[PDB]
């Protein structure tokens, strides 16, 4: 009976195994755009993905992760609110059963169809497992997806999903360029928060881009054909793998733009 996204083990149940679910800096949150403060001391983001080395794509039973070689400074995030260098380890998405829901963050209570998380860890802590135990251990770049035109840079991901339909399946996934998932603008909101799946550790500096990317209805429909279950177990479509917004508590969201 472990955590997931069904009726009996969904986000409202996670606090029984992970009491930090009711903590002081949980994610995601609603971004109230009129209450976020411009922070003119906020530097531009530096997204350095030209030497990124993707390795593999994995269905882990809650989402799929595209994993990267993070044993060297090959794909790094710097700047913005960050001190130091954060290395890309994986990206994944959250999405809905319908186009009207799927994002974890919301913007003035608006839900997007999906949300991309590019997860990075602070190299001063040496590895990901040490970084998640530190208040500044991770930096996650969040990008909203809306349905409209296709995103050409996503299609290589879409096309391998058939090979990782069920939990525990992986496939080689080299030479994928994550720069093809970024919008034109790097304007962002930032706040301190948490992982949005268990163990829900409060180790994340969130950087949420204001501009969404647009994917086609056919692209998101292929996400919804994945399965939460393992092969030869009853089929349960992988949809609605998003945590809803959590209370902001004693936090201020800052904006890089006015
Ligand atoms: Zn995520």
């Amino acid at each position: 009976h472990h955590w997931g996204f069904g009726k009996h083990n969904g986000p409202e149940h996670w606090h029984k195994d992970f009491p930090i679910a009711k903590g002081e800096r949980q994610s995601p949150v609603d971004i109230d755009t009129h209450t976020a403060k411009y922070d003119p001391s906020l530097k531009p983001l530096s997204v350095s993905y030209d030497q990124a080395t993707s390795l593999r794509i994995l269905n882990n039973g809650h989402a799929f992760n595209v994993e990267f070689d993070d044993s060297q400074d090959k794909a790094v995030l710097k700047g913005g609110p960050l001190d130091g260098t954060y290395r890309l380890i994986q990206f994944h998405f959250h999405w809905g059963s319908l186009d009207g829901q799927g994002s974890e963050h919301t913007v003035d209570k608006k839900k997007y169809a999906a949300e991309l998380h590019l997860v990075h860890w602070n190299t001063k802590y040496g590895d990901f497992g040490k970084a998640v135990q530190q208040p500044d251990g991770l930096a996650v770049l969040g990008i909203f997806l809306k349905v409209g035109s296709a995103k050409p840079g996503l299609q290589k991901v879409v096309d391998v999903l058939d090979s990782i339909k069920t939990k525990g399946k992986s496939a080689d996934f080299t030479n994928f360029d994550p720069r093809g998932l970024l919008p034109e603008s790097l304007d962002y909101w930032t706040y301190p928060g948490s992982l949005t799946t268990p163990p829900l550790l409060e180790c994340v500096t969130w950087i949420v881009l204001k501009e969404p990317i647009s994917v086609s209805s056919e692209q998101v429909l292929k996400f919804r054909k994945l399965n939460f279950n393992g092969e030869g177990e009853p089929e349960e479509l992988m949809v609605d793998n998003w945590r809803p917004a959590q209370p902001l508590k004693n936090r201020q969201i800052k904006a890089s733009f006015k």
